[PDB]
């Protein structure tokens, strides 16, 4: 049981809601990322025994991922936009903590990084 459980995607606890930027996020940011050439590897938690990297857990307690996130927003988990953004800055900075400069993944995850802010720079506003 090397790997960790995934992220929690779900919850009847907390109170849920639909706002524009919610819808946003889901539709246009998650899914235009979703898309790109290198999205592959941050579609799914990382699984560190197929990679058999026995020190990614070691280093990274705070796991994240574009299929959790995918969930988190289809199952009404996030109150805040603020929430999703932050799992989204959680899932890049994982990689630049793990990965080295000039690994493809960090070149793949510059990428989508750029993408992701040009996107939440034309979040539509609060209700
Ligand atoms: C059939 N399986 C396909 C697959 C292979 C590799 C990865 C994957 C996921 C995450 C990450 C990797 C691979 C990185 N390995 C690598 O060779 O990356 C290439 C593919 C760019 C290392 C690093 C731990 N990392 C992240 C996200 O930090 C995902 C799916």
């Amino acid at each position: 049981s090397m790997n960790p459980p995934p992220p929690e995607t779900s919850n009847p606890n907390k109170p849920k809601r639909q706002t524009n930027q919610l819808q946003y996020l889901l539709r246009v940011v998650l899914k235009t990322l979703w898309k790109h050439q290198f999205a592959w590897p941050f579609q799914q938690p990382v699984d560190a025994v197929k990679l058999n990297l026995p020190d990614y857990y070691k280093i990274i307690k705070t796991p994240m991922d574009m299929g959790t996130i995918k969930k988190r927003l289809e199952n009404n988990y996030y109150w805040n936009a603020q929430e999703c953004i932050q799992d989204f800055n959680t899932m890049f900075t994982n990689c630049y903590i793990y990965n080295k400069p000039g690994d493809d993944i960090v070149l793949m995850a510059e990428a989508l990084e750029k993408l992701f802010l040009q996107k939440i720079n034309e979040l539509p506003t609060e209700e």
